[PDB]
């Protein structure tokens, strides 16, 4: 420590690790990027990859969303009790990002003429997360194992902003429908998730959903 | 261990694993699906997100080519000293991803119109890892730190396609083209670019490179 997240006005890439942070009880800082500010093209060529989020941790600036969200992982006990879980950790971690990158390409480059193909493919990206449930405890914990990791907020992330996209998505994922419910209602999260500064946030910068 | 890699027949995502493999003195078995097997519709369902790799170390079973390369390097040793260079060895590793993701795309979907376009974008996209290597010892040791780790194994399959799509594209990368030559020196992984098993296996599925 101490965090800090420097990131556009929106929920988008940087919700998840919030989430995270705010259940671990952990503080942080918001410096936010306007697209005034970013396009003068001061920050960008200052950033690895040319883009955000970007993370401080102490003196420690990282780049890349899941690369943050493992760190969060890893120095926080997030990460699992074994390689095997972690290993799995990192494969569920994948498939959530997977999904998102999809995402963010149809709100962002073909949500008129692309949304109903995707809701109709959408039941057959969100099984593979229903499956791994029903094979952990019958669904009745968390994405790996019995204790919450970075994949489980990243994952209901994705869950949370699908609903959105296309409520009752969950209607025939029952495990997911229980889970979502389930981490919704852990008190940190649900305080965050009811906090002004989550509501007030769009989720993606071009205000579709 | 043991080890077995379930893969269409060619390099792609799995070349980097392999050679992580190679020079870490193991074994593995290849069980190469072929498309027609593939299009069968057998093995597709059964996988977790419906894709190969599919990846077995002796009961635990692995999809997604990072987590798969993460959780060698976990497993092996090849993930860093501390939490600040594992962060950094993800932030890394997610660089290469996002620009394999892109290669993919123009070769199974775009070379012909989409190639010019790619290679004069390239060198923006290659400068990161310059960079990193010109601040970690000035290139002489690996892209994070002084010990080899999944990352490198990544990018250095990452650089070598990108050298057969686009001779030339380190020459104003000076640190990254030693890079290149510095690992593929290594004694075997060497032996295992010099592999028919390699050599005669296309980059591609699609006979573009
Ligand atoms: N792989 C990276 C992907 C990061 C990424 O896509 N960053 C986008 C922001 S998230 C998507 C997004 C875009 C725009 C807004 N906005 O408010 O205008 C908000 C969110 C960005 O920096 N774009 C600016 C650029 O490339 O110059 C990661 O996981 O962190
Ligand atoms: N995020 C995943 C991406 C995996 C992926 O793209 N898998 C592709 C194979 S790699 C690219 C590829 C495509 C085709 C061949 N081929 O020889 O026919 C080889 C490699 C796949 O399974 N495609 C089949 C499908 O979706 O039904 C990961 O990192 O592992
Ligand atoms: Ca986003
Ligand atoms: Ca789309
Ligand atoms: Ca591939
Ligand atoms: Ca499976
Ligand atoms: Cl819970
Ligand atoms: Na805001
Ligand atoms: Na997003
Ligand atoms: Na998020
Ligand atoms: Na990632
Ligand atoms: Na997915
Ligand atoms: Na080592
Ligand atoms: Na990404
Ligand atoms: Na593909
Ligand atoms: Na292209
Ligand atoms: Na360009
Ligand atoms: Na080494």
């Amino acid at each position: 420590p101490p965090y800090t997240i420097v990131y556009f006005p929106v929920r988008g890439r940087c919700e998840a690790m919030r989430m995270l942070l705010a259940d671990q009880g952990q503080s942080w800082k918001e410096e936010v990027v306007t697209i005034d500010t970013w396009m003068q093209g001061l920050l960008k060529p200052t950033c690895l990859y040319g883009q955000l989020p970007k993370f401080e941790d102490g003196d420690l600036t990282l780049y890349q969303s899941n690369a943050i969200l493992r760190h969060l992982g890893r120095s926080l006990g997030l990460y699992g009790k074994n390689q095997r879980e972690a290993a799995q950790m990192d494969m569920v971690n994948d498939g959530v990002e997977d999904l998102r990158g999809k995402y963010v390409t149809l709100i962002y480059t073909n949500y008129e003429n692309g949304k109903n193909d995707y809701v109709k493919a959408l039941p057959g990206h969100l099984k593979p997360f229903e499956t791994l449930l029903s094979q952990n405890q019958g669904g009745k914990a968390f994405i790996v194992g019995d204790q919450i990791s970075f994949a489980d907020y990243n994952l209901l992330d994705l869950l949370l902003i699908h609903q959105v996209l296309a409520p009752g998505c969950l209607d025939n994922f029952p495990l997911l429908s229980a889970y979502v419910a389930r981490l919704s209602a852990r008190p940190k999260i649900k305080a965050f998730l009811s906090s002004p500064e989550h509501v007030n946030r769009p989720i993606n910068g071009n205000g579709k959903q």
